[PDB]
């Protein structure tokens, strides 16, 4: 009963994700090492084995949420996908932190011994951060307060969970892994202050003003915990998440592979959408390069790609069901620009 | 015979390093708790007092670790609760009495054995009153929790449903005294250094006569917390009536460059021993030369996160090696060099 390896688990995520080689290594080692700590019954010399959570950081639509979703498929141990926006500071009307553990049991069928060895993922983590409110004039119930509650959850404790909705079940969390990730906004500006040192207003001071500092791919790599403190996160919270994963923006070359290599790509989606209708679909390489340039200008990422395709094919889809004897559709580069219309084959 | 402070401290030293004054406070309390417990109103003196503990220190200093290691050697029951999940006597979050309920689970519902137990609370700063908040409001999380704990630290009796009850039929509760129960509250306070500076330095004068700050780095956190007093905590948000219940105070100094080196080798549960055991099952050995450990100390202190921010320095380095180590075969030992920590070199692998 040999366990999988990082090279093996990386091959699975590579089929669904592209151009995130640095981040996939982190999830592979954590998942790999998670089975090792579970394999040991706390009997070896290395008693009280340490834990190492993960903090995923990337631009918008870079594929953070997709990694955690595809991971749960091949994962044997349970998995959940919660959100931090709905949390509150232990007593307000929104929600409690313990609800995350409740969702985990639904996947494990209320198996405590099986749920303790599970994995947890959190999305939209940047929402819980002091918005330039370090003095803390008032208490943030949806922000700072949430981080304070999660502090003990990442270390390990026991939390009451109503089974099935006057007793409660205790579920340890010292061995549970957490993968928190949320695209941070404005983080590039704070990191620039530490490394720019280029105000240059006086005579002696030097003003670079080359506009090259705004390189997200190269700027996030230089991140550190101190940079997050100025953002709003508490140091106590970051210490619970030692590992950090930085994701690069999507380049023009990477976007082309997203439409062909992944099985769940949009090209294969529409290909099957028309397959049921008895019509073939095609996408030439000349059209893919033009779509990549149009998406990067939108500053939205992979998620802002459907707007380029659906808008281009909206007119064709409207009149396609009424049309008969059409077996194939070809989309040229001019169609995206709007100069020409898609070519339809009859037969 | 009962344990001794030197013996109980020698045990904690195996799991904790670089905290001399903090270990002394816990030893005297535990050593004195058995005395008050052994002779309850069975001596010439009567009305034996009590002295709780208030642990204060930076992040990753070892506050939560002392409570865990203490439970291993402690005979009487012990628990590890939290203050973030508490509400003010009626709201939806939680009641203060849940702390006593958790104590009975470990004591097997032994009321006589539960009153003689010890209690620990973590993250006490999270219930600190916001000094200047809107007057028309109610701080159920921060002010209410302190108000509720007042009678608890002093001594009272609280209703506790035993086992939760089978149904409405029972509708009874058990009384559990708390006058003899010890409480060890602790939590990293944020912004406390700024409060002591205003009271101690009393400068920040732009004028000529006023003395301006000599350097940017001043008022060392370790040396600044030592000058703490109860009046400082009042400006933080705590109520004097609550702090009066916790007379003893312990100031934990931040980590030192030499202390971090000892934490990886002297303790039994050190990270080096953890990773060594991680590869021991894999049939692979490991090495960590002192030339690399001292270099890691500079990287950790730069983060200003504490000992808990050390895994980021190690796992970020060994991420590449662990990724391809299982696929590789005929490898028996691994060597770690100083350059690898810097990132300019690749760790050497010993074939076999
Ligand atoms: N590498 C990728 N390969 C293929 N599709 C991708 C990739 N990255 C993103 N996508 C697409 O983008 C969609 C959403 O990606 P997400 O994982 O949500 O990105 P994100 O960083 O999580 O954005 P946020 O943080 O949720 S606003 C996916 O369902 C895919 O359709
Ligand atoms: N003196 C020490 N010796 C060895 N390891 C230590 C020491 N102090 C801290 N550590 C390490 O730091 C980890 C956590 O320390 P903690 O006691 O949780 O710090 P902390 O101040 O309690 O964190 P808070 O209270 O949530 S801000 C331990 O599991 C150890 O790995």
């Amino acid at each position: 009963s040999a366990l999988p390896t990082p090279h093996e688990i990386r091959n699975h995520l590579d089929d669904y994700v592209i151009g995130q080689e640095q981040a996939k290594k982190v999830l592979a080692v954590a998942v790999y090492n998670h089975y090792k700590r579970l394999r040991n019954g706390d009997t070896s010399n290395g008693v009280e084995l340490g834990k190492s959570n993960i903090l995923l950081i990337g631009p918008t639509g870079s594929g953070k949420t997709l990694l955690a979703e595809t991971l749960a498929r091949l994962l044997d141990v349970p998995f959940t996908m919660a959100d931090a926006t709905t949390l509150t500071e232990a007593g307000y009307v929104g929600e409690d932190v313990e609800n995350i553990i409740q969702k985990l049991l639904q996947k494990s069928d209320y198996d405590v011994q099986k749920a303790q060895r599970g994995i947890v993922y959190i999305d939209q983590i940047d929402k819980i951060s002091r918005k330039s409110d370090n003095p803390s004039i008032t208490r943030d119930v949806s922000g700072e307060g949430v981080q304070q509650a999660l502090l003990k959850l990442i270390e390990g404790t026991v939390a009451a969970v109503p089974p099935q909705g006057q007793e409660f079940l205790q579920v340890d969390t010292s061995k549970i892994l957490f993968i928190c990730g949320g695209a941070f906004a404005g983080l590039d500006k704070v990191i620039s202050h530490r490394v720019e040192t280029g105000s240059g207003i006086g005579f002696g001071a030097t003003v670079k003003a080359k506009s090259d500092k705004a390189s997200e791919g190269e700027l996030l790599a230089q991140v550190e915990p101190e940079d997050l403190i100025k953002f709003g996160l508490i140091p106590e919270f970051i210490g619970r998440l030692p590992v950090v994963a930085t994701l690069n923006e999507l380049s023009e070359e990477a976007l082309i592979q997203i439409l062909k290599e992944p099985k769940n790509a949009l090209t294969k989606q529409y290909q099957a959408l028309f397959n049921l209708e008895g019509v073939d679909l095609e996408f030439r390489d000349e059209a893919l390069d033009a779509i990549a340039k149009k998406a990067m200008a939108r500053k939205t990422g992979a998620r802002g790609l459907r707007s380029i395709v659906e808008a281009a094919l909206l007119d064709t889809m409207y009149d396609l069901p009424s049309m008969e004897d059409v077996e194939k559709v070809v989309i040229d580069e001019s169609v995206i620009d709007g100069q020409s219309e898609p070519l339809l084959i009859y037969g």
